[PDB]
C-alpha cells in the first residue's frame, strides 16, 4: 500500500474509534478526548520510523475492525472483547498492541498531553496510570483514559 492509502486507514481510524469508545463511555462526542486521540494515534505511527508503514497498517486493520463493531450492537468492553475473540486471536492481539501503546506514548511524553489536554504533569500521569488499570480490567486504555479526561474535566471547572 502507498502512503496515501495507508494515511487514509489512519484517518478511518481516528473516526470510528472516538464514535466506538464514547459508545462505551455512554456520552456524547468529547473535543478533548478527540485532539488526544489524534495526538497519541500519531505519536504511535511516527514512533518507530523502521515499522511506520506496519503500524499504519496495523491501524487501517483496527478501523475496519471497529468499524464492523460500530454497525453492531456493542456498547460495553465485554461484548467488544467477546467480538474480538469471534474475529480470531489475530483481532485480539491487534487491538492490544494498540492500546499497551497508547499508554506507552502517555508516559513517554507527558508534557505533550499536558499541552494538549491543557492539564498539570500530575493530571497526566493519573491519566496514565487510568489507562494500565483499564488494561488490568480488560476494558482497553482509552476507554479508562476517556473516564479520567471526563472526571478532571468535570474537577478542573473550579
Amino acid at each position: 500500500m502507498t502512503e496515501e492509502e495507508l494515511e487514509k486507514g489512519v484517518e478511518d481510524f481516528l473516526v470510528v474509534h472516538g464514535k466506538f469508545v464514547h459508545r462505551l463511555a455512554g456520552i456524547p462526542p468529547n473535543a478533548k478526548f478527540q485532539a488526544l486521540d489524534k495526538y497519541i494515534t500519531n505519536q504511535i505511527v511516527e514512533s518507530d520510523p523502521s515499522k511506520e508503514k506496519e503500524i499504519k497498517k496495523a491501524f487501517g486493520d483496527a478501523a475496519k475492525i471497529l468499524r464492523d463493531a460500530l454497525a453492531r450492537n456493542i456498547t460495553t468492553p465485554e461484548e467488544a472483547q467477546a467480538f474480538l475473540r469471534d474475529l480470531g486471536p489475530w483481532a485480539v492481539d491487534l487491538i492490544n498492541t494498540i492500546t499497551r501503546r497508547y499508554v506507552d506514548v502517555i508516559e513517554k511524553n507527558p508534557e505533550g498531553v499536558a499541552e494538549i489536554l491543557g492539564i498539570s504533569l500530575e493530571e497526566v500521569r493519573e491519566l496514565a496510570e487510568a489507562g494500565r488499570r483499564a488494561i488490568e480490567e480488560g476494558e482497553g486504555a482509552s476507554l479508562g483514559i476517556l473516564r479520567k479526561i471526563l472526571e478532571l474535566e468535570a474537577e478542573r471547572a473550579k
